[PDB]
């Protein structure tokens, strides 16, 4: 009975020493097993695997609690879906475009590089160590893990088309937004004044208009009385906000926003590209950069810098 010593893990931090029988496959001893993203379930150990670290599924109490602590998901197929995505994203290219980590086009991933590009420009911290650690590696240029996690957390697979806003919604559920607050003043002609306070993801996102200012000037609201009142922004406490709408012609001017996403083509199969604002306007389209004086185009999401906003 020849054996070699390896480590199993669900989080790449807690390592569990194992003696593996070289007579049997990894799958017979650990269940489904992965090495650096590749499925090694069907193969028997090699000599050179001595001391390597293998991902396995959470199959006992210790692994399940380490997996929850690391991923904060309570979906049991998560790690397998993560690994299956990572088998692809590890073969993607993450070039520096405009000082940011982008993604070379592959597997219909253009919506994902827009997500990735936007997140590097926001001041955001993630509640799940898996996301926080991969986020750090992504901004340094090794974003394969971060992309695969974004897919797994969004219940999307490699090669599916996607929506930036829907993707950001899932990610920000694992962001630390407990201090994020949005105060909306609502008053009907009939029932008087009321203060709605949004927190968390709903404090930083809005669907319906691309303009942060249109939230200050007023949005129409249903009321339990029966009439239509008006609410608007009296207080915002967050490091950013994200304004979204169906694709509409929008002017983007330097100094007035943080970054944005353009969407061209059909709803069934379109093309996202990232617009950011530095010394001039940048368009980041996968690995391709274009600088521009002005911009007017089909925009679906605009991000704005924020800190503390009050009308007291
Ligand atoms: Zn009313």
């Amino acid at each position: 009975v020849k054996t070699i010593k390896v480590f199993t893990t669900v989080d790449n931090t807690n390592l569990h020493t194992q003696l593996v029988d070289m007579s049997m496959t990894y799958g017979q001893q650990f269940g489904p097993t992965y090495l650096d993203g590749a499925d090694v379930t069907k193969i028997k150990p090699h000599v050179n695997h001595e001391g390597k670290t293998f991902f396995v599924l959470p199959s006992d109490d210790t692994l399940r609690s380490e997996a929850f602590e690391y991923y904060h998901t309570l979906d049991e197929s998560f790690l397998g879906r993560y690994m299956s995505a990572l088998n692809h994203t590890k073969k993607w290219k993450f070039p520096q475009v405009g000082g940011l980590t982008s993604i070379k086009w592959a597997d219909n991933n253009c919506y994902l590089s827009s997500v990735l590009l936007a997140l590097q420009q926001l001041e955001v911290k993630f509640n799940a160590p898996a996301l926080q650690e991969a986020y750090y590696r992504a901004r340094a240029g090794d974003a394969a893990n971060f992309c695969a996690l974004i897919l797994a957390y969004s219940n999307k697979t490699v090669g599916e088309l996607g929506d930036v806003r829907e993707t950001m919604t899932h990610l920000l559920q694992h962001a630390n937004l407990e201090s994020a607050k949005r105060v909306l003043n609502v008053v009907c002609k009939h029932c008087g004044q009321k203060t709605t306070t949004l927190t968390g993801v709903e404090a930083v996102m809005y669907m319906g208009t691309l303009s942060y200012d249109n939230l200050k000037t007023g949005v129409s609201i249903p009321c339990v009385c029966g009439r239509d009142a008006t609410q608007y922004l009296v207080q915002q406490e967050s490091s950013f906000v994200m304004m979204s709408a169906p694709p509409a012609e929008y002017k983007l001017q330097q100094g007035t926003f943080l970054c944005a996403n353009e969407y061209t083509g059909n709803y069934q199969c379109g093309h996202y590209t990232h617009i950011t604002a530095k010394e001039t306007l940048y368009r980041i389209d996968g690995a391709h950069l274009t600088k521009m004086s002005e911009y007017k185009g089909p925009v679906t999401d605009v991000f704005y810098k924020e800190t503390s906003y009050t009308t007291t």
